[PDB]
Protein backbone atom coordinates (compact mmCIF):
# COMPACT_ATOMS: atom_id res chain seq x y z
CA UNK A 1 0.00 0.00 0.00
CA UNK A 2 0.69 3.80 -0.49
CA UNK A 3 1.61 6.13 2.43
CA UNK A 4 0.51 9.67 2.91
CA UNK A 5 1.63 12.22 0.64
CA UNK A 6 0.71 10.27 -2.35
CA UNK A 7 -2.58 11.66 -1.83
CA UNK A 8 -1.37 15.30 -0.32
CA UNK A 9 0.01 16.55 -3.88
CA UNK A 10 -2.02 17.02 -6.88
CA UNK A 11 -0.30 13.72 -9.95
CA UNK A 12 0.30 13.45 -13.35
CA UNK A 13 -0.41 9.67 -14.24
CA UNK A 14 1.53 8.52 -17.27
CA UNK A 15 0.37 5.35 -19.32
CA UNK A 16 2.96 3.08 -20.52
CA UNK A 17 0.47 2.65 -23.77
CA UNK A 18 1.70 5.41 -25.88
CA UNK A 19 3.58 7.37 -22.87
CA UNK A 20 0.01 9.50 -22.82
CA UNK A 21 -1.02 11.21 -19.52
CA UNK A 22 -4.58 10.47 -18.48
CA UNK A 23 -6.49 13.83 -19.04
CA UNK A 24 -9.85 15.05 -17.89
CA UNK A 25 -11.49 17.37 -19.98
CA UNK A 26 -13.74 20.50 -19.07
CA UNK A 27 -16.87 18.58 -20.83
CA UNK A 28 -16.19 15.36 -18.84
CA UNK A 29 -14.80 13.53 -21.76
CA UNK A 30 -11.43 11.46 -20.88
CA UNK A 31 -8.45 10.47 -22.88
CA UNK A 32 -4.87 10.62 -23.17
CA UNK A 33 -2.07 13.21 -24.71
CA UNK A 34 1.49 13.09 -24.43
CA UNK A 35 2.19 16.84 -23.61
CA UNK A 36 3.16 17.42 -20.06
CA UNK A 37 2.60 20.65 -19.98
CA UNK A 38 -1.19 20.43 -20.57
CA UNK A 39 -3.58 21.82 -17.90
CA UNK A 40 -5.74 19.08 -18.22
CA UNK A 41 -4.06 16.35 -16.62
CA UNK A 42 -3.26 17.77 -13.34
CA UNK A 43 -5.23 15.16 -11.14
CA UNK A 44 -6.16 14.76 -7.46
CA UNK A 45 -6.35 11.23 -5.62
CA UNK A 46 -8.35 11.34 -2.69
CA UNK A 47 -8.16 8.30 -0.17
CA UNK A 48 -11.45 6.97 -0.09
CA UNK A 49 -10.97 4.01 2.23
CA UNK A 50 -7.88 1.36 2.59
CA UNK A 51 -6.69 0.88 -1.28
CA UNK A 52 -9.45 2.67 -2.68
CA UNK A 53 -8.81 6.49 -4.67
CA UNK A 54 -11.19 8.82 -6.33
CA UNK A 55 -9.28 10.30 -9.47
CA UNK A 56 -10.43 14.25 -10.05
CA UNK A 57 -9.66 16.62 -12.75
CA UNK A 58 -8.30 19.24 -11.01
CA UNK A 59 -8.97 22.30 -13.68
CA UNK A 60 -12.12 20.84 -14.77
CA UNK A 61 -13.90 19.82 -11.24
CA UNK A 62 -14.78 16.43 -12.42
CA UNK A 63 -14.76 13.11 -10.86
CA UNK A 64 -12.95 10.24 -13.03
CA UNK A 65 -16.20 7.26 -13.74
CA UNK A 66 -16.01 4.10 -15.31
CA UNK A 67 -19.96 3.33 -16.60
CA UNK A 68 -21.71 0.14 -17.03
CA UNK A 69 -20.56 -0.32 -20.67
CA UNK A 70 -16.80 -0.36 -19.80
CA UNK A 71 -16.53 4.01 -20.95
CA UNK A 72 -14.99 6.64 -18.96
CA UNK A 73 -15.98 9.99 -18.46
CA UNK A 74 -15.71 12.50 -15.83
CA UNK A 75 -18.52 13.67 -13.38
CA UNK A 76 -19.45 16.69 -11.70
CA UNK A 77 -20.68 14.55 -8.50
CA UNK A 78 -18.83 11.72 -6.78
CA UNK A 79 -20.42 8.71 -7.47
CA UNK A 80 -20.10 4.63 -6.68
CA UNK A 81 -18.57 4.31 -10.24
CA UNK A 82 -15.81 7.18 -9.42
CA UNK A 83 -13.56 4.39 -7.55
CA UNK A 84 -11.24 2.65 -8.10
CA UNK A 85 -8.62 0.34 -6.43
CA UNK A 86 -5.24 1.38 -6.57
CA UNK A 87 -2.37 -1.19 -6.95
CA UNK A 88 1.11 -1.10 -7.05
CA UNK A 89 2.55 -3.33 -9.73
CA UNK A 90 5.44 -5.40 -9.71
CA UNK A 91 6.70 -3.31 -12.68
CA UNK A 92 6.39 0.03 -9.93
CA UNK A 93 3.58 1.12 -11.75
CA UNK A 94 0.01 1.45 -10.66
CA UNK A 95 -3.05 -0.01 -11.78
CA UNK A 96 -6.77 1.47 -11.33
CA UNK A 97 -9.66 -1.31 -11.26
CA UNK A 98 -13.54 -0.93 -11.14
CA UNK A 99 -14.63 -1.36 -7.55
CA UNK A 100 -18.51 -1.65 -9.19
CA UNK A 101 -16.95 -3.10 -12.50
CA UNK A 102 -14.58 -5.27 -10.56
CA UNK A 103 -13.16 -6.85 -13.54
CA UNK A 104 -12.29 -3.67 -15.32
CA UNK A 105 -9.29 -0.93 -15.37
CA UNK A 106 -9.01 2.40 -16.06
CA UNK A 107 -7.17 2.07 -19.63
CA UNK A 108 -5.81 3.99 -22.65
CA UNK A 109 -5.31 3.19 -26.18
CA UNK A 110 -2.66 3.86 -28.10
CA UNK A 111 -4.73 6.50 -30.19
CA UNK A 112 -5.17 8.52 -27.17
CA UNK A 113 -8.59 7.13 -26.79
CA UNK A 114 -9.93 5.41 -23.55
CA UNK A 115 -9.86 1.37 -23.60
CA UNK A 116 -13.29 0.27 -23.09
CA UNK A 117 -13.87 -1.73 -19.40
CA UNK A 118 -14.32 -5.16 -20.78
CA UNK A 119 -11.27 -5.04 -23.50
CA UNK A 120 -8.87 -4.47 -20.35
CA UNK A 121 -7.36 -7.06 -17.79
CA UNK A 122 -4.29 -7.18 -16.35
CA UNK A 123 -1.17 -7.78 -18.18
CA UNK A 124 -2.00 -4.98 -20.57
CA UNK A 125 0.22 -2.32 -20.85
CA UNK A 126 -2.96 -0.08 -21.40
CA UNK A 127 -3.82 -0.51 -17.85
CA UNK A 128 -0.62 0.73 -16.28
CA UNK A 129 -0.26 4.32 -15.27
CA UNK A 130 2.76 5.97 -13.01
CA UNK A 131 1.81 8.70 -10.86
CA UNK A 132 4.09 11.68 -10.46
CA UNK A 133 4.28 15.16 -9.47
CA UNK A 134 2.28 17.83 -11.04
CA UNK A 135 5.07 20.42 -11.00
Amino acid sequence: AFPPGHFKEPKRLYCKNGGFFLRIHPDGRVDGVREKSDPHIKLQLQAEERGVVSIKGVLANRYLAMKEDGRLLASKIVTDECFFFERLESNNYNTYRSRKYTSWYVALKRTGQYKLGPKTGPGQKAILFLPMSAK
